[PDB]
């Protein structure tokens, strides 16, 4: 009912991924009815939006053993979108599209020991030649090349974001071999989903921060001024950082940001110019979020504080958030776990004049928080997060990550005698047969701890 | 059952020290079923590793008074490899060795005084010539030449750590004596065998330290993150620091320490240096362990401490904490006595989130300490210290140390008529009849004290 905000809308343009049978990494399809409803030419090339605002460039094509409302590509675009098998997608015209000029590829390194030969004779050039590839910045893609498959990232491209691959078109290849560490850690970033048990959250914050930004016109139309400074509470280890992390992410807005104690850590005045450089960038780019992590570092009571610099601090973020007049659009969020320590000055009206509680989970909210942390693990069938989920009355999402680690970690225990710490590798076989049993959880139970 | 980790394990290449029959510093003898289980042939150069990180090279033969499931070696290599006849060792096939292009050898002060002659004609010269021998760098070996023995370092090598010693290895011999002192001070490095009573806890270590940073792998592979921060706490003197010695000497990992105090006596900035130094330092060197001594020191309640300079560390600290990412391969460990007076931000998911209580010590524990302690003392008969640990109840280890220290000055005060103060030496005869009696126990548990 408020929760509106939240929900998918159906949309002649937005469908569901299906696997490919056309395994190109160029090419998506779709059913012929769609491709006419939405006036698009076969081989014409597409933009396609994904989640954590991930994009991908294809050219589409017809299929007949795809349904209406469905598309088909291959895991290569579905990574590059962040995308699995039933999630939705939008699929836009994309006709601006200029011939390339430069582009920069690089390998992952664990799929490239042994031999150089040269990886644009032996795999790049013949993936390109004559075959007009759209592709866009920040693409990791598998090739062939008789014996194995390497994959690439597309570190850079001289037309903006993304072009078309033509001869015409010079592909470097040059620096070291990105590391796959880096390309894993990137599909780590935190997006909506990885965030449990606080629907009715998310949908404050989309309302607060979102909607003003991406639709300012509502605001103005209705006659409202928006409110321009949103406060996450609640207890520690209840999901501030990660939703700040999400946000981040996910959103259309330049987003800046401002850890506390990585401010108070700097010189006396350094500091005031790094908080005076957060603002100024923001106002400097475009539509933008600045989120202060862990608020009350930077701004306690002026009453009860000892240090000058301390006060000045203080002062300096209070003339920031009132120098910032309505038409620079920019909206400021900051997280605490102790909102009664903040200053009550920069809660006030036109400041941090609104709160959103991130408070404790309840039964349901749990259950979610388990699905999400353990959807990597390799869990067993006797496993019931639904059990989990009842079993801890007071545990927020930092305590459930937790008891998901030592649940894991009594899992090695179990299988400590085929393994030793000494030698250099661990067996394949041991490696497989791991699996997180209910019983290791129940002894995760048993060791759990309260706030 | 959680103490799994500890656990030995049988292996083809784990063996028990015996005594050799066969005395030269570079061979080490096996039962012939066991060469041929390893493939190892005859005269094959080969790898040993003993305790706290220790390596010797030696050239394996074939003994049959030997049993299969134990290695013949001298007193030369038990030392190198600073191990006792009962030990366990691997052996590790080493067909890698290149011929050795320069090496550096220095003989050990106390057994070098009076003439020189020349130290490569006299003994190194006929000690490695045609002998092809494997060393490796910080052996101490010994040699005769006709009159005497005189003990010799390997101070520097060439090839990088091990080379074999051919007719082409210059073998140099250039400064100063190398001291008793401080390669005795080298043997009296700590290690987890000296450390008593807390067996539950250095299994703790091991999981949450030495797994994640040898074998990352199984994390990985379960879908789990390694906690990247672990605390050690307890009571006054019960061994935080000496098991920080002993992983710092018994780790895999690049060791770096950091002490409160080392870091709270230094200048307003030069300070705040020092600890970013130390990170960037083990961020740079492969996987690796920080340890913060005595952090209540540098990271106390931010809301009750006086100083700028002071919040500032604090502040430091935990933009330290964050700034590693997963990919960093850095555990970072601490120690205090006042766990409750450090910033509880320091002790949240992600940073110092996990906890070893080093805690006092039960009987059992008691008679562990006083086993360790006693091991280079002369003890009589009649020493029980199964009573001593009994009678020992608040006893924590610095404590029993302490005691152990009374005891014996107690055994020097009814030694006392036969030395006086005054004279330059101690007569020999008093020196060799000092025995610790159960008597003088008796005496330091009259004077003892709690906490
Ligand atoms: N609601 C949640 N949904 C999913 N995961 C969560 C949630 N809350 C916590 N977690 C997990 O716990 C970890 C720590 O939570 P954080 O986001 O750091 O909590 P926090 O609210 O920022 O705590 P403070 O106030 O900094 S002490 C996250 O990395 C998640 O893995
Ligand atoms: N568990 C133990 N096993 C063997 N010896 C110990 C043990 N605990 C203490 N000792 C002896 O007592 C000495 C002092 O112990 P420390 O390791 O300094 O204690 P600590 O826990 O670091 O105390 P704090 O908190 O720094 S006052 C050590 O050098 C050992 O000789
Ligand atoms: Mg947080």
């Amino acid at each position: 009912l408020s929760t509106a905000i939240l929900k998918q809308k159906n949309r002649p343009n937005r469908l569901i991924v299906d696997e490919a049978i056309n395994e190109d990494n160029s090419v998506v399809s779709l059913s012929q009815p769609k491709m006419d409803e939405l006036q698009l030419f076969r081989g014409d090339t597409v933009l396609l939006k994904g989640k954590k605002r991930r994009e991908a460039v294809c050219i589409v094509l017809s299929d007949d053993t795809c349904s209406d409302e469905k598309i088909r590509m291959n895991r290569v675009v579905r990574n590059n979108l962040r995308v699995g098998l039933g999630d939705v997608i939008s699929i836009q015209p994309c006709p601006d599209v200029k011939y390339g000029k430069r582009i920069h590829v690089l390998p992952i390194d664990d799929t490239v020991e042994g031999i150089t030969g040269n990886l644009f004779e032996v795999y790049l050039k013949p993936y390109f030649l004559e075959a007009y590839r759209p592709i866009r910045k920040g693409d990791i893609f598998l090739v062939r090349g008789g014996m194995r498959a390497v994959e690439f990232k597309v570190v850079e491209t001289d037309p903006s974001p993304y072009c078309i691959v033509a001869p015409d078109t010079v592909i470097h290849c040059e620096g070291e071999p990105i590391k796959r560490e880096d390309e894993e850690e990137s599909l780590n970033e935190v997006g909506y989903d990885d965030i449990g048990g606080c629907r009715k959250q998310l949908a404050q914050i989309k309302e607060m921060v979102e909607l003003p930004l991406r639709h300012p016109a509502l605001f103005k139309a209705i006659g409202v001024k928006p409110p321009r400074g949103i406060l996450l509470y609640g207890p520690p280890g209840t999901g501030k950082t990660l939703i700040a992390r999400a946000v981040a992410n996910e959103t259309g807005a330049f987003f800046f940001l401002i850890n506390g104690p990585e401010i108070m850590s700097k010189l006396a005045g350094e500091s005031e110019s790094n908080l005076r450089k957060a603002f100024e960038e923001a106002e400097k780019n475009a539509p933008a979020i600045i989120f202060i992590d862990e608020l009350d570092a930077i701004a306690p009571k002026r009453e009860k504080t000892h240090g000058e610099v301390e006060r000045r601090i203080v002062s300096q973020l209070l003339t920031l958030m009132d120098g910032l007049k309505q038409r620079a659009h920019v909206i400021v969020m900051a997280a605490t776990n102790r909102p009664n320590s903040i200053d009550p000055a920069l809660r006030r009206f036109g400041r941090f004049d609104r709160e959103v509680d991130i408070g404790i989970p309840d039964a349901t909210g749990r259950l979610e928080i388990l699905q999400i942390h353990t959807k990597n693990m390799k869990l067993a069938d006797d496993v019931d997060l639904e059990q989990v989920a009842n079993e801890t009355h007071g545990h927020v999402g930092a305590d459930l990550a937790a008891l998901c680690s030592e649940a894991a970690l009594q899992a090695i225990r179990k299988k400590m005698d085929l393994i030793d710490l000494e030698d250099e590798t661990i067996d394949a076989e041991v490696m497989n047969s791991l699996a997180v049993t209910m019983d290791d959880f129940r002894w995760a139970l048993s060791q759990s701890n309260p706030s």
